[PDB]
């Protein structure tokens, strides 16, 4: 149709089922309503915690005229999704990892119709696939990208009858990005090795035991899985 997504939010779209996407924390509901004019969904709902996204969304619907197809709705996190919805995708992007964790915990039960899920986290995606272990989520799919210089992980799940059991580092590097290790996987990896060192040329050994074993543990992991 006529909107135009950044690639990030377009590699999300490549995911979605036929029928309802639900888009939590939605961009001006732009996710939603380029689903429905790429005929990717015919029903959309957009979820928003504050009153300002939430006019954007609702006039942004209705200058595209899908005022009938896309319900824009005021709430936090899963708090949105209501009994009689019938929800094919949920989709979380644009947030960290433990707040994209923290929206599925807490929303729990709003997940019974076993819904796909296609979560695009800027950071720390390992709280994320930890949470979608407890909850019987098993990850389909993975991809490692970079926009503007920033690299953002995509993970897509599904429900599973068992839980699925993840290592440390399959929830730390993502099971599907460790078969990979592309350029971005290695840049984003190499780029947290940095961080991690700066941070030791700032903390006194002396003072920081507690912190400096978690960052020199942190560096021992990605050093050996680079
Ligand atoms: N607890 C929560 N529940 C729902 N939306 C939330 C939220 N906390 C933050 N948000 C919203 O999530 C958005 C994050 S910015 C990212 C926007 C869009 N999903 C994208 O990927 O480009 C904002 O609209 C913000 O208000």
């Amino acid at each position: 149709g006529m909107i135009s997504l950044n690639n990030r939010l377009t590699t999300v779209s490549r995911f979605l089922k036929q029928g309802t996407i639900a888009d939590i924390g939605s961009d001006h509901a732009y996710l939603p309503i380029y689903a429905i004019q790429n005929h990717l969904c015919e029903c959309g709902i957009a979820g928003e915690v504050i009153q300002g996204p939430f006019q954007a969304a609702v006039k942004n619907v209705a200058a595209n005229q899908l005022v009938d197809r896309i319900d824009v709705r005021l709430g936090d996190g899963l708090s949105v999704i209501q009994p009689e919805d019938v929800i094919d995708n949920i989709t979380i992007c644009g947030m960290g990892g433990p707040l994209i964790a923290k929206i599925l915990k807490d929303g729990q039960d709003k997940l019974s119709q076993h819904p796909r899920l296609i979560l695009q986290s800027n950071i720390q995606t390992e709280n994320l696939r930890q949470t979608l272990q407890q909850l019987n989520y098993e990850i389909i799919d993975e991809i490692i990208m970079e926009e503007k210089g920033h690299i953002y992980e995509i993970v897509v799940a599904e429900y599973s009858t068992e839980l699925i059991e993840l290592s440390s580092d399959e929830l730390k590097f993502g099971p599907k990005l460790l078969n990979n290790k592309n350029e971005y996987f290695i840049k984003k990896w190499q780029r947290e090795l940095e961080a991690l060192y700066h941070i030791k040329s700032k903390l006194n050994t002396e003072q920081h035991h507690q912190r400096l074993a978690q960052i020199n543990d942190e560096i021992a992991v990605i050093e050996r899985v680079l």
